[PDB]
């Protein structure tokens, strides 16, 4: 038993909300929290930006700090850091871009890294200001992830057509 309420079950192991991930972290405090990151962790708008400024820009100021002591992540790539103020930890993970043009099929890779946390809150990875469509996001979700997945979905429209249409 967890705590994450009013979710809609699609499988065994992913669960779906109209929800606003950052309200969503502050009530639950979830063990972890999956960023939509960027390579650069630069934490500028869609799910990172709010993310970040929910944080009043600690999560920023410790991703900076990351990157100049490792480098930039790769897309599909991740790592965890610290969650502050919304879960116990981020996973921030990076999904392709299509709007820079990257790889779709690395979206599958990025979301093995759910895999390695047995309970997580998450957005559909590339949907928003990455530019995939968020249909074809779920469904390689719910092909990809073994692990509990609760899915924060910010826009009541996209909810209903994602739910509406899923297989
Ligand atoms: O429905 S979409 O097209 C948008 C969604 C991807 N982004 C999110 N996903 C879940 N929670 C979210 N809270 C936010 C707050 C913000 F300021 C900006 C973005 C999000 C966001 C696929």
């Amino acid at each position: 038993v967890n705590s994450f309420s009013g979710y809609l079950k699609l499988t065994d192991n992913v669960y779906i909300k109209n929800a606003d991930i950052v309200e969503e972290a502050k009530k639950v405090k979830p063990t972890v929290v999956v960023n939509a990151a960027n390579v650069y962790l630069k934490h500028g708008g869609g799910v990172a930006g709010a993310l970040n400024k929910a944080t009043n820009n600690a999560m920023q100021v410790e991703s900076d700090d990351y990157i100049a002591t490792n480098g930039p992540l790769k897309v599909g790539g991740s790592c965890v850091l610290s969650g502050h103020n919304l879960a116990k930890h981020c996973l921030h993970v990076v999904g392709p871009n299509v709007n820079k043009g990257e790889d779709i099929q690395l979206l599958k890779s990025a979301y093995e890294n759910f895999n390695q946390h047995e309970v997580l809150l998450a957005p559909l990875l590339s949907a928003g200001i990455f530019g995939a469509d968020p249909i074809h996001s779920l469904r390689v979700c719910v092909d990809t992830v073994r692990t509990n997945v609760y899915l924060a979905v910010f826009d009541k429209n996209l909810y209903d057509k994602l739910v509406s249409s899923f297989l």
